[PDB]
C-alpha cells in the first residue's frame, strides 16, 4: 500500500515492460491498468493489423497466382475478425497470466496522482518509490461539424463488416496501411491529406514510390485537402474541404494523429511538468522532474512505437532496481515498417532531415526496379531505394526501401547504421542473389553529391 | 589477335564481371563464350529457380488464404515454363546487346589454352597481357550402373511437363530447393542424402528444423542412403541402395554437387596448377601461378556463388586496370540463402564451425517460434534462429534463420558480422515490431555458454 518498489500506471507495451523487468529483479510490483493488458499494441494496434496485413497479402498473392501458372479463383470479413480475435485475445490471455506469474500486484481502474509519491485508483491509494507513467495515446478525432460520424482506428478495428466505400482522412502509418489493406480486400478507397505529399515524415523517394502504387492499386487521393466538415448524404457520408469540395462513403476514418492519455492523471496534484500538448517531457533516462516518477512509452512524445515503450522500460528498470546507474535507450536510428502494400522500412534520416541536421555534406544513392517477385504478372509495384551518406567518408546516415520484403529487409541494417556503417562497409559486404535486399549494397554512381 | 589487355574466358558471372569492369576502364576485352552469355545463374541457376520459387511461395499463398478468410481455388506447369524462360530471355538479350554496347570482342566457342598467354578458339589464337578462366561448372553424374536415368538440375530447367512422383539425390542447397518447389506444385518427391542430416554444411538448427518442416509438407527422406545405381521397374526408375534397400519414380534428379569445367581447357599447356578435382588455385587476388592468368567463380573452389564471382571479377578489373594493386575480395561471411519452403540464410560460422575454428569460446542464442504469417493457418512452418557469439565481448561469428521471410533478412546482418557487431551491437539496436527479424536483436538468455 506503500511498500512498493514500483508502481506502473498501464499495462502496455512500457508499463508491462518495466514491470515485467522489475519484478524479475526481484522488486515488489504494482500495476495499474484500466482496459485490457497488452495495451494499444495487442488489442487495437500492431497485431490486428498485421494479421489483416496478412490477409492483404495473401489476397494480392491469390490474384498475381494465374501469372505464374498458380490456378486460383474475395474476403469473408467476419471470417478474418473472428480469427484475429482469437488470436489477440489469446495474447491477452498468455499476458494476464504472465502478470501473476510474476507475482506483480495489478490493479483495475483509472489511476490518477494525488501527489508526488501516490496515486488513487477507485478510492484505493497506492505509495512507491518509484511511480512509472506509462499510459499511452488514443485517436484523436478533430472539434469539426459533424466529426463523430467518422470513426478512428480504434472503430476501425471494431468494425464487424467489411465497409464499401472507404474515406481515409489522414496519410501517416495508420491512413496508409488501413488504405492498402482495406484496397487489397476490394473497396472503394479514398484518402485525403493536409499535405502535399502521402507519409510527410517519411523520405520523398517513398513518398513518391507509394502514391503510384497506391494509385496503380485503384486508391483516390486527394492532397492538400483540409476537412472543414462531415455531413450526411442520400445513404452515406460527405466529406466537406475548406473550399467547399464535396466527396458517399459508407465509412470515413480519422486517422489524424493520436493524443496522449495524460488529461486526468492528476499530474499536477503530484507537480508533474506537462506541455500543452499532453506530452509529459523527460530527459534521457525517463526522468520526469519529479524524483521517483518517471514517464515512457508514447506519452514523452519520442518515436511512437511498442519496442521503443519496450526498450525504454527495461532500460528504466535496469537502472533503477540492478543498479545500472547509466543505462538508458539510444533513440538515434529507431528503425521502422509501414505496413502499406508492398510495405515500406526506413532507419535513421531522410535527405530532407539530413540535409537539416547535418549540412550540404550529402551522398545520396538511389534505385528503382520492379522485383522478381512480380516477373510474371503484369504491372507489379515498383521497389524504391535511397542511401543517404553524409561526410566524405560516406557514414550512412539514411537507409530507406519500399516494395517487396521491406517489412523485413531493414532490421539488420539498423545494427550497421548504429555502428556507424558507411557506403565502404555496405560494399565491401558481399549480396545475396538473388533478392530486394542486394541492391542496398551494390548501388554504383550516387544521385546527389555535396553540392546539390 | 594480341593487341588485348584482357581475354575473360566465360561469359558467365564471374567473366562478364570482370569484361564489363575492364572494359568500362577502357581496356581492350575479349569475351569468350561457348554457349549462352549469362551463364549458369541466368539459365539454368538462380533466376530460373527463384521465377519458380515464387510460383511455389504463391501456391502456398493460395493453400494458406482461406484461414485467413480469404475465398480461394494447381500448377499449369506449361504456362509457367514458358513465363519463366520469357523472363530469363530478356536478360540473356539484355547481356548480348550491353556486351556490344561496351565494345566487348565477343568470341563463340570452347577456347582452350595454347601457352601461358594465348588461346585457340575453333582454330583463332587470341592473347592477352590478362587471361581471365572463368568457366564455371557443371553437374556430377556419378559412374553407377544406370545412373543415366536420371537427370540433372539442368534437366530439371528442361522439363516441359510437371513430374508426378520424384526422387531426389542429394540434400544440398540444389536437392531441398528443387524437392521444396516440386512438393509445392503437388509432386510425390522423397530426398536420399548420404548424410545424418539434411544441408550438413548448414548449422544443426536449420537441418533439424527444416526436415521438420519438410516432413509437414509430406516430402519423405531417406538419411545415410546411398544410391548404388537406377533400375527401370514397372513404368518408372528404382532407386538402389548399397545395403539393396529399393524404392517407382516419374524422374530420378542427381544433385550431388557440380564439377568444374577445367578438363578441356590447356591448363597443362599454359602451366597452369590444377588440383585433381579440376579446381583452379588462386592467391588472394585471383592469381593462378602463371602471371597474366587467373581465375574467378566456381572453378575457383570457394563459395560457389552468382555475386562472389561477380565481387571477385569487379575488384581484380580494379586491381589490373585501375591502379588499385590490394584490391581483392573478403571471403569471409558470405551471406547466403538457401530457397526451401519456407526459405533459410545465414552469414558466417555455424555453431560445429566455430568450434572447430575458434574452441570452447562460443555464446550461443536459439529461438524458435510460429510467424504471424501463419496466424490464422493450422500447422505453419516453424521459424527457427541461431546467434553465434564468440569471445568475452560475444563478437556475432554466425547468424542462421530459417522460416517466413528469411530470403529478406540477413543482408543487414551481413553488413554488421563484416564490421564485427557483438552482442551488445545487436541489443543496442531497437527491433522493428512486429515480425519476425526483431528475434534476432531480443535473444535474452543463451543456450549454451563456454562449457
Ligand atoms: C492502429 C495502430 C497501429 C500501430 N502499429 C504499430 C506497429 O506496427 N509497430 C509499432 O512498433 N507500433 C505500432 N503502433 C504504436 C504502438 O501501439 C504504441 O507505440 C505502443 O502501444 C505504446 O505503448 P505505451 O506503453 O506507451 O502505451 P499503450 O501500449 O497504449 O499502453 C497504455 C495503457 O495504459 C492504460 N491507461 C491509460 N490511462 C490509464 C490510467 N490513468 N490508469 C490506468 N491505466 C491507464 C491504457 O488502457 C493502455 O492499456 C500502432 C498504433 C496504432 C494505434
Ligand atoms: C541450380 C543452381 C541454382 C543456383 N542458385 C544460386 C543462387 O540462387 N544464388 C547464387 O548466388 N548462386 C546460385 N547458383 C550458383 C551460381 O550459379 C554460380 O556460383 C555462378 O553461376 C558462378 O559463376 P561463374 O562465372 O564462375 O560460372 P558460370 O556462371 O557458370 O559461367 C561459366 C561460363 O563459361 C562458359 N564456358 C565453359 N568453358 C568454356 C570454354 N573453355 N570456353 C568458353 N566458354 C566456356 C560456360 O558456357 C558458362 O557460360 C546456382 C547454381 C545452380 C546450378
Ligand atoms: N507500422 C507502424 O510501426 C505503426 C502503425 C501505425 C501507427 N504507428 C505510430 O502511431 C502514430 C500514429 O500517427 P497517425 O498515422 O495516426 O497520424 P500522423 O501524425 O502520422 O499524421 C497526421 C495526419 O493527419 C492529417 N490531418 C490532420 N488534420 C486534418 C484535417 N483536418 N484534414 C485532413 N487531414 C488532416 C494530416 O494530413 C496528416 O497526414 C505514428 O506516429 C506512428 O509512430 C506505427
Ligand atoms: N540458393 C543458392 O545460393 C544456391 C542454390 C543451389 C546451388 N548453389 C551452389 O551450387 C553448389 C552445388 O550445390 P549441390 O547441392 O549440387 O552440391 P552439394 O555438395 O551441396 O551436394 C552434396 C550432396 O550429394 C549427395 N550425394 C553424393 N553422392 C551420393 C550418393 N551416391 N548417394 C546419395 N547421396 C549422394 C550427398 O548426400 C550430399 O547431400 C553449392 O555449393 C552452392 O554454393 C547455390
Ligand atoms: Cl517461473
Ligand atoms: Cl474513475
Ligand atoms: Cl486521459
Ligand atoms: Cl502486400
Ligand atoms: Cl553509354
Ligand atoms: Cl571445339
Ligand atoms: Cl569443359
Ligand atoms: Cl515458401
Ligand atoms: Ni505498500
Ligand atoms: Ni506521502
Ligand atoms: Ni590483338
Ligand atoms: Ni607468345
Amino acid at each position: 500500500t506503500q511498500h512498493f518498489d514500483l508502481i506502473a500506471i498501464g499495462g502496455g507495451s512500457g508499463g508491462l515492460a518495466v514491470a515485467e523487468k522489475a519484478a524479475a529483479f526481484g522488486k515488489r510490483v504494482a500495476l495499474i491498468e484500466s482496459k485490457a493488458l497488452g495495451g494499444t499494441c495487442v488489442n487495437v494496434g500492431c497485431v490486428p493489423k498485421k494479421v489483416m496485413w496478412y490477409a492483404s497479402h495473401l489476397a494480392e498473392a491469390v490474384r498475381d497466382a494465374p501469372g505464374f501458372g498458380v490456378q486460383a479463383s474475395t474476403l469473408d470479413w467476419p471470417r478474418l475478425v473472428a480469427g484475429r480475435d482469437r488470436y489477440i485475445g489469446a495474447i491477452n490471455s498468455f499476458w494476464d497470466g504472465y502478470v501473476e506469474r510474476l507475482g506483480i500486484t495489478r490493479v483495475d481502474g483509472h489511476a490518477r496522482f494525488v501527489d508526488a509519491h501516490t496515486i488513487e485508483v477507485e478510492g484505493q491509494r497506492l505509495s512507491a518509490d518509484h511511480i512509472v507513467i506509462a499510459t499511452g495515446g488514443r485517436p484523436i478525432v478533430p472539434r469539426l461539424p459533424g466529426a463523430e460520424l467518422g470513426i478512428t482506428s480504434d472503430g476501425f478495428f471494431a468494425l464487424q463488416q467489411q465497409p464499401k466505400r472507404v474515406a481515409i482522412i489522414g496519410a501517416g502509418y495508420i491512413g496508409i496501411e488501413l488504405a492498402g489493406l482495406l484496397r487489397s480486400f476490394g473497396s472503394e478507397v479514398t484518402v485525403v491529406a493536409l499535405e502535399d505529399r502521402l507519409l510527410f515524415q517519411f523520405d520523398p523517394l517513398l513518398s513518391a514510390t507509394l502514391a503510384e502504387n497506391m494509385h496503380a492499386q485503384g486508391i483516390e487521393t486527394h492532397l492538400e485537402f483540409a476537412v472543414a466538415a462531415l455531413e450526411r448524404d442520400a445513404q452515406g457520408t460527405t466529406l466537406v474541404a475548406q473550399d467547399g469540395t464535396r466527396l458517399g462513403f459508407d465509412s470515413v476514418i480519422w486517422a489524424v494523429g493520436r493524443a496522449p492519455n495524460t488529461r486526468d492523471l492528476g499530474l499536477e496534484a503530484a507537480g508533474i511538468e506537462v506541455q500543452s500538448n499532453g506530452m509529459v517531457p523527460t530527459d534521457a533516462y525517463q526522468n520526469t522532474n519529479v524524483p521517483g516518477v518517471y514517464a515512457l512509452g508514447d506519452i514523452t512524445g519520442r518515436d511512437q512505437l511498442t519496442p521503443v515503450a519496450i526498450a525504454a522500460g527495461r532500460r528504466l528498470a535496469e537502472r533503477l532496481f540492478d543498479g545500472q546507474s547509466e543505462r538508458k535507450l539510444d533513440y538515434d536510428n529507431i528503425p521502422t515498417v509501414v505496413f502499406a502494400h508492398p510495405p515500406l522500412s526506413k532507419v535513421g534520416l531522410s535527405e530532407p532531415e539530413a540535409r537539416e541536421r547535418l549540412g550540404d555534406v550529402l551522398t545520396v544513392y538511389e534505385t528503382s526496379f520492379t522485383p522478381m517477385r512480380y516477373a510474371l504478372n503484369e504491372h507489379g509495384p515498383k521497389t524504391a531505394m535511397k542511401l543517404v551518406c553524409a561526410g566524405p567518408e560516406q557514414r550512412v546516415v539514411g537507409v530507406h526501401v519500399i516494395g517487396d520484403g521491406a517489412d523485413e529487409m531493414l532490421q539488420g541494417f539498423a545494427v550497421a547504421v548504429k555502428m556507424g556503417a558507411t557506403k565502404a562497409d555496405f560494399d565491401n559486404t558481399v549480396a545475396i542473389h538473388p533478392g530486394s535486399a542486394e541492391e542496398l549494397v551494390t548501388l554504383k554512381e550516387p544521385v546527389r553529391r555535396p553540392g546539390d
